[PDB]
């Protein structure tokens, strides 16, 4: 099955439901099931990449596309005071789903340090 | 307008530079929030991610690829967190878009 069998691969194939914000041929944006801010969503590639540490050089455009889609979705969601984008890599990064994804959090003041 | 990151790019003030190419610069954060905390910034003066253009897509991804290579070179084999802040709610401290890379400790949840 294209995309693998992590939770995110199954969401991509519409096998498990999600609250989808935006979808194109390269990525999917959907709300996080455990939001850490009043608005908290994810932008993920449809191509399965386990983690940023194994991304290829030719994945540059795709990774940038996650950020462009993330900022567009944030504007569409009315996050006019700003937001924070986060990638969690590995154990120290707090990663729990090994399919690359960008968090976008807003709707409140975010604090420093970022965890 | 110009920012302190513009001065760093132009080598007018010092920073602990990790990596440079023709389109970005990576350097340690002067106020580190983790044992390793560095920034990857484009040389193009994009003020904030909310105004990035579609043509900037591969450049933004280049910041992340450079970030993950610098992280490996700095020994962050247990992982790290990448952060881009936008605006006042995002806590953006400098209006020149920059990717934070933090590691060398457990990063926590929520991410601020
Ligand atoms: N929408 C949705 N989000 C999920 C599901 N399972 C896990 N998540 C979210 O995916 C994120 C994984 O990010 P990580 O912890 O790997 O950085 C977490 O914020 C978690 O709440 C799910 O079934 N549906």
């Amino acid at each position: 099955r294209p995309g693998g069998d992590t939770i995110f691969g199954k969401i991509i194939r519409k096998e498990i439901p999600a609250k989808i914000i935006f979808e194109d041929d390269r990525c999917l944006a959907f709300h996080d099931i455990s939001p850490q801010a009043p608005t908290h969503f994810l932008v993920i590639p449809k191509k399965h990449i386990s983690q940023i540490s194994v991304a290829e050089d030719d994945d540059e455009s795709l990774l940038g596309h996650l950020m462009i889609v993330g900022k567009k979705c944030a504007a569409d969601l009315g996050l006019n005071k700003g937001y924070r984008m986060v990638v969690n890599e590995g154990s120290d990064g707090g990663q729990s789903v090994y399919h690359v994804h960008l968090h976008v959090l807003g709707g409140r003041q975010m604090h420093w340090p970022p965890g």
